[PDB]
């Protein structure tokens, strides 16, 4: 017994994980299904290091100091069944498997529930940041079985991000499928900022006739303001880049997004517990939407656009205005985030901490920012937030970006330019804002040709439905 | 040997299709599982006809003509295998059993090839138009196991509705849950016109500060349009409609909109098979929305709006531009639901006639109108066409409402008037018309922190994977 725990996965995810724990003084004994790798790992990438190499998974088990704590860092289905399958025989009762793997929270539910009447506690950790983080610093969101948490704690801990505070980009999140649930949430966020910036940038290129030199110029100037953020810092530098010919290289890649589920997975889930998050929503169907690039350039061919009126009015004013559209937008997509954060939260019974959880995503993570500090402020200031939307420094932030989020809009519409995020956004602002809205026509033709029946609006609670056919005949 | 058909489930529709099927000559027996509703029945609603009664199914099943056919008009889920399990010892090989409830697809097609092994012919019908229409003419969509079709299709032609031509809106739509899908995807659709007028309704009244008596007004001279139509109609009629005391009955109900599931489970197949039909998603979450009441309520007293500017512009031209702008949006809402029935149409291999489906609905159920003709048109000009926004008459019609439709989605924007699914339809139109869109943005950065890899316009297919980091450093 010597290994502290082991990591099944030698990807580089899973080796960089390794060697960071490593540098933290924990030894690791790694193993992975082709075993060859084992070697090719301790020989290169881990030379010199503490880390420990086993051959069989029983040769892993025996390796462990109990608790015996794994890790699995295998791609998501069907493969982590098996592992875990395999290791249950060799297991003892109050060992603790971790699966850090992207996987659907109803698997991780399953998982732990049985684990757990066959006396082992098994954890769901989101993990972000990707190569680089995992070597220096991701984010960790565990949760599970709360029984294992005190073992891994000073692990995972010690190897996760930590913000200027010295505080750890990782706590204990909550029961059954919460860390796995909240990584998705953070992926499907990561989708928003990516397709708004995208937005962003398409109102700069077409409208504004701006080449790609001072539009980095821009997403640069702006990472100094409340959009200091990883996306926009590396968005500036991918603008700049120019390719081995001079050229810049951005304009030579193919507009075809891809997506490997997880966002579609947070507006499914949506879709099924009745929360408007629309951005996220607008933003996966984006995707889709550039994958049918043939169809595109065929409809290019047929369908008009707007009668050509240029932008005669002043581009740097409008650069401005870009910025505060974007900006009232990110935290729209974020209030609709933590929502469905809640309504999760009240559907499986997990407590989760949402000023936690923002910190755990300020750091290592792909979608962090300072902006995720201010969000963390709202919740410490008021755990019992109902909506982020309420909190002054956001209702401040978006009457304060009001009139050129508006504006940003009207241009970019008479343009032709395409902003499913930037007018998701808007509308939901709008329609949350309003406390009347036509949804009382929708009422009232549900109960005239489905007699589904009403409420009124006074007398909130009793049920009526009118013959409406004929007020008479 | 007499009755010629069964149908068990007597609530209203059950009772209302048997009266139908009685009036073309058809010999039903009824069934129900409180039986004392068939005695209740027989001597009320349906005294006079020709219609025999069963208090056993086992009563029911001897009552039967060979091939034995049974409807199920039953709500949902557990109840149509429990009311299987029970008809298959009785049945025979060749025999049919016939689902008219709104059932999940996969159900239906889990169903449907359980029973080929048995030897039993199902088939899976949606159903439309409400009471109204399962008394005089629904529109029935049947899909599930051919074989079954020349059994049933003089009885489901033949108390269809059928429009001028004579023909019935029923035929075979195809394979396993092929009539089940095509029935959630009119009801999505169904969603997706309902929320365009309260859209439409809106502008009306906090722009124009019109009143419900003119507003009536607008509506039906609207109706005498491209857009004349069920829900157009019954809403110049929900308008209009005077309560007890004098005052209109419309502002007194309250405004949160529910939803038994249907236009939902569009929004999830289409986010799962990758197609974007952003506004019945749109459209989804907007009621989603409307429930949050007490919550916006609370918001409105604390999030501010536009500056007040008034409409200095006239009245009725901008009445006309809410027309246009209604109409262009209802064909980008089609466009999006036959783009979907073609994806499904290519993942589940069922031959669709989309210009049947377009008849099958042009009477009988909620969606109808002289609009479902034009389409209708359009794929028997080409059954290969690939959108319908190809088409000429679709491509002639958006481009004429090019103005109005951005003027008016310009002016609900100053005016703070939430159009969610206007702008999904203006930013979907204006996305698809790009043969070149931001998304390459995305491809770029995903490879930058992921390491996802990329193509190039020219050369798609090879994938590259460029270290960013630094051109140098
Ligand atoms: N760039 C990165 O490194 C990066 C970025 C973002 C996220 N991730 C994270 O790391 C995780 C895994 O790494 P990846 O993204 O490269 O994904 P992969 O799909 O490449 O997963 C690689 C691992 O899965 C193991 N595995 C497979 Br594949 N099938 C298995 C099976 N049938 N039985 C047992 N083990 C099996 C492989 O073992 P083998 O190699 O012996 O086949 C290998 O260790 C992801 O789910 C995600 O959480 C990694
Ligand atoms: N206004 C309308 O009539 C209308 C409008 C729109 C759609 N629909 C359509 O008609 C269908 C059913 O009618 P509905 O909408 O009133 O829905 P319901 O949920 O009221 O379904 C009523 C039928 O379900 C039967 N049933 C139930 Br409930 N539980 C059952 C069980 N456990 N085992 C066997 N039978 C069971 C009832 O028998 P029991 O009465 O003996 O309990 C009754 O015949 C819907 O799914 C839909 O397709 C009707």
């Amino acid at each position: 017994a010597q290994a502290d725990i082991a990591l099944i996965g030698l990807a580089v995810m899973g080796q960089n994980l390794i060697l960071n724990m490593n540098d933290h003084g924990f030894v690791v004994c790694a193993f992975n299904r082709t075993v060859s790798k084992v070697d090719d790992f301790l020989a290169n990438e881990a030379k010199g290091t503490k880390v420990l190499g086993a051959h069989s998974l029983e040769e892993m088990v025996s390796k462990l100091k109990k608790p015996r704590r794994i890790i699995l860092l295998v791609k998501a289905g069907q493969a982590v069944d098996n592992f875990i399958e395999k290791l249950v025989p060799l297991l003892d009762i109050g060992d603790i498997i971790i699966d850090g793997g992207n996987s659907e929270y109803r698997d991780t539910m399953r998982r732990c529930r049985d684990l757990k009447d066959k006396g082992i506690l098994f954890v769901g950790s989101g993990v972000s940041g990707g190569e680089d983080g995992a070597r220096y610093g991701p984010s960790l969101m565990p949760g599970g079985n709360k029984e294992a948490w005190p073992h891994i704690k000073a692990i995972f801990q010690g190897i996760a991000a930590k913000v200027g505070t010295g505080e750890p980009c990782c706590d204990w999140v909550g029961d059954d499928g919460a860390g796995h649930f909240v990584k998705m949430v953070h992926n499907g966020i990561e989708y928003g900022d990516m397709q708004l910036i995208c937005e962003a940038y398409h109102l700069m290129k077409d409208v504004l006739g701006l080449g790609h030199k001072e539009m980095a110029k821009a997403f640069e100037e702006w990472n100094k303001t409340e959009l200091d953020s990883f996306l926009i810092e590396i968005t500036a530098s991918i603008l700049k880049f120019q390719d081995a010919d001079g050229k810049h290289l951005l304009p030579k890649i193919r507009d075809s997004a891809g997506q490997k589920g997880t966002g579609k997975w947070t507006a499914i889930s949506a879709l099924e517990y009745g929360v408007p998050v629309t951005l996220i929503g607008e933003a996966v169907f984006a995707r889709c939407l550039s994958s049918l690039k043939d169809e595109r350039i065929q409809a290019s061919k047929k369908l008009k656009g707007p009668q050509n009126i240029p932008f005669e009015g002043d581009k740097k004013s409008f650069l401005e205005d870009i910025r505060k559209a974007l900006y009232a937008s990110k935290i729209i997509s974020y209030a609709q985030g933590f929502m469905l954060l809640r309504q999760a939260a009240t559907e499986f019974g997990w407590t989760l901490n949402y000023g936690g959880i923002a910190l755990m995503w300020r750091g290592g993570c792909i979608i962090r920012s300072v902006f995720l500090g201010k969000i963390k402020d709202a919740f410490d200031r008021n755990p019992g937030l109902q909506n982020l939307l309420l909190d002054d420094f956001f209702k401040s932030a978006v009457e304060n970006c009001q009139d050129s989020w508006r504006r940003a809009i009207s241009t970019g519409v008479q343009a032709g330019i395409p902003m499913p995020c930037f007018t998701t956004a808007l509308s939901f602002y709008d329609g949350y804002r309003h406390a009347m809205l036509p949804a009382n026509l929708i009422q009232a033709q549900r109960d005239y040709f489905g007699a589904h029946t009403y409420e009124l609006l006074a007398k909130p609670g009793q049920f009526i439905h009118t013959n409406w056919t004929g007020h008479g005949g």
